[PDB]
């Protein structure tokens, strides 16, 4: 599933873009 994540995406997942919510940017991980 796919999941905002900050600071990063773990091994396993890939990164698809970026989310910006709350004043925060976060990967946007799958
Ligand atoms: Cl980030």
């Amino acid at each position: 599933a796919c999941y905002c994540r900050i600071p990063a995406c773990i091994a396993g997942e890939r990164r698809y873009g970026t989310c910006a919510y709350q004043g925060r940017l976060w990967a946007f991980c799958c």
